[PDB]
This record gives structure tokens, C-alpha cells and sequence, in this order.
């Protein structure tokens, strides 16, 4: 999987925008989830009372999530390839994470992206994200 060293840049540097306000745009993200997969609500321990931008469970969660798609794209600048930790496979491995659901957290990711870069938004940067997100959610499912 090409992914080059201008494409680690965008992502690097969004996120460090995302990075500006964790807990703002960690509700563009988690509205969005709840807004398209039913089963969410459920599934997350910290979404048991809402979003709630003051819950740094919340938003340190939403922090990982970030810095470790970020965290893909720098895998596949250095190699092509993305490898997943065997825990974070089988966390998981229990069900809701459908291949649907893969999207829709997608969808809520780019959108965040989208939110916390503002005019800086092109499609190359949507792009960058898009690549490192399919691939580390691959890994995901077989590691
Ligand atoms: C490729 C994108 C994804 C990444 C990078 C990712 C990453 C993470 C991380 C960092 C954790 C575990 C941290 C811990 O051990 O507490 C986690 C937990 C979880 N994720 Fe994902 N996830 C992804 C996609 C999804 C999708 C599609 C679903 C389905 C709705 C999902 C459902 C869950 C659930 C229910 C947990 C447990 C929540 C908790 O920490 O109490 N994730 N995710």
C-alpha cells in the first residue's frame, strides 16, 4: 500500500489540529457514531450517560482512537504496511463491529478531521485519513 511522505504530512499536521480542542471535536465524532449505529449507545462504557465533553474517559478514548490512525499512516509511510496489537484485535472480535460499522466510524472521523481543520480542508487530506484509517481497521479485524 503506497503511501507517501506528503500524505504522512497531512495527517501528522490535522491532527495536531484535531489535537487543539479534544473535547469539541470529540462530540462532532461520537454525535455522528450515535447518529448512524444503533447498537453504540450500548457499546461504549463511557457513552452510558451521552456525549459529555467533560468525561475524560470520553475524550481520552477519543484521543487514542486518533493518535493511533495517525499512528497507521506513519506504518505505511515507513513500510506499506499496517499491523494491529493482538488485545486491540480481540477487543472487537465481540460483535458490533460489523464491517458497517467500520464506515459509519469512518464517516464520523473524516467529519471530525473536516471540523477541526476548517478552511485547510481539501480532498488530498480526506484522502490521507481515508488510506491509513481502511488499512489499520483491516488489521484490526486479522490481528
Ligand atoms: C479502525 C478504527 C478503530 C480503532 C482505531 C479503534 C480503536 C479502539 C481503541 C483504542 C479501543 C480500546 C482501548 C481500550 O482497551 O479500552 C477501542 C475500544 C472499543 N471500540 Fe474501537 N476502534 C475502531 C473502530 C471501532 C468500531 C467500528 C466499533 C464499533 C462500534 C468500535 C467499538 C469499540 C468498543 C465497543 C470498544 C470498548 C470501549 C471501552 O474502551 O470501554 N471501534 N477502539
Amino acid at each position: 500500500v503506497a503511501f507517501t511522505e506528503k500524505q504522512d504530512a497531512l495527517v501528522s499536521s490535522s491532527f495536531e489540529a484535531f489535537k487543539a480542542n479534544i473535547p469539541q471535536y470529540s462530540v462532532v465524532f461520537y454525535t455522528s457514531i450515535l447518529e448512524k449505529a444503533p447498537a453504540a449507545k450500548d457499546l461504549f462504557s463511557f457513552l452510558a450517560n451521552g456525549v459529555d465533553p467533560t468525561n475524560p474517559k470520553l475524550t481520552g478514548h477519543a484521543e487514542k482512537l486518533f493518535a493511533l490512525v495517525r499512528d497507521s499512516a506513519g506504518q505505511l509511510k515507513a513500510s506499506g504496511t499496517v499491523v494491529a496489537d493482538a488485545a486491540l484485535g480481540s477487543v472487537h472480535a465481540q460483535k458490533a463491529v460489523t464491517d458497517p460499522q467500520f464506515v459509519v466510524v469512518k464517516e464520523a472521523l473524516l467529519k471530525t478531521i473536516k471540523a477541526a481543520v476548517g478552511d485547510k480542508w481539501s480532498d488530498e487530506l480526506s484522502r490521507a485519513w481515508e488510506v491509513a484509517y481502511d488499512e489499520l481497521a483491516a488489521a484490526i479485524k486479522k490481528a
